[PDB]
């Protein structure tokens, strides 16, 4: 598969049905699946699945219920346990394409409540439970149970106004979604549902709720490091 937006095929990587895995650390893995778009090829995105605690965590669907489908029975495969929930970072069909697949499957979702008012008017079934924020942008305890190491962090209005971030406690990942671009992106992607004006106040804020993180994963490209914060708010700040 060579898409036309979003990384390429490396080392590493291993595909499995129309999907592509590669392991990022210990517990840790990214997942990509790909849109083909007629007339213009096909459109990667990366989620996360995490193993944790005799459990999988899965952050994002794929494109597609199918697409999610296959990522369950890659988790099956390869590591054989349970996924107890599964995260959404915003309401688009790259990142909630799948929930149909993830409810059929027994598996708890959540994502933002914003996220799930919204997820009909953009197309997308909504999640069954709702997170809530304080206005630090840490997702408020009781509305995260059991969720191991996820942090998961609001950073405020960027690629669109309900995006929420995922650190990984425990490893050298932060997940940034759609928000973060890569450090050689040229452009912020689709801003067609975006905050102009806040946009880089959050990625900067995405970046100093998980200052510690080196392996920042991001939907459209590979794995980058810090540079991707960086270079995504300096973008942003021409925007405003
Ligand atoms: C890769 C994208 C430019 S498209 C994707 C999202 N769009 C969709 O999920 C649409 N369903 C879509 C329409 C046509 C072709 C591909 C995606 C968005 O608008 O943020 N995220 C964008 C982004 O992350 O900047
Ligand atoms: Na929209
Ligand atoms: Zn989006
Ligand atoms: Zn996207």
């Amino acid at each position: 598969i060579r898409p036309t937006i979003g990384q390429q095929m490396e080392t590493g990587d291993q595909r499995f049905g129309d999907l592509v895995f590669r392991q990022l650390a210990p517990n840790v893995w990214q997942h990509t699946s790909y849109l083909d778009m007629p007339g213009f090829g096909a459109v990667a995105s990366n989620g996360l699945i995490v193993r944790d605690g005799g459990r999988v965590l899965v952050v994002d669907t794929a494109w597609t219920d199918d697409q999610t489908a296959q990522i369950l029975n890659w988790i099956k495969q390869e590591i054989n346990l349970p996924v107890a929930l599964a995260v959404v970072t915003h309401a688009h069909q790259d990142k909630m394409g799948g929930m149909d697949a993830l409810h059929a499957a027994g598996i708890a979702t959540y994502a933002n409540a914003l996220s799930n008012q919204l997820a009909p008017q953009e197309g997308m079934v909504a999640a069954q439970h709702s997170l809530t924020f304080a206005a630090n942008g840490w997702v408020e305890p009781a509305t995260a149970p059991n969720f191991g190491p996820l942090k998961v962090f609001y950073p405020g209005p960027g690629h669109t106004s309900d995006n929420i971030t995922v650190g990984i406690d425990g490893t050298d990942i932060a997940f940034g979604g759609c928000l973060i671009k890569d450090s050689k992106a040229k452009s912020l992607g689709n801003l067609g549902d975006a905050d102009t004006e806040h946009y880089a106040a959050s990625a900067r804020a995405f970046g100093a709720a998980f200052p510690k993180a080196s392996m920042i994963v991001m939907s459209h490209s590979a794995p980058d490091s810090r540079a991707a914060i960086t270079h995504t708010a300096r973008m942003a700040d021409k925007l405003r």
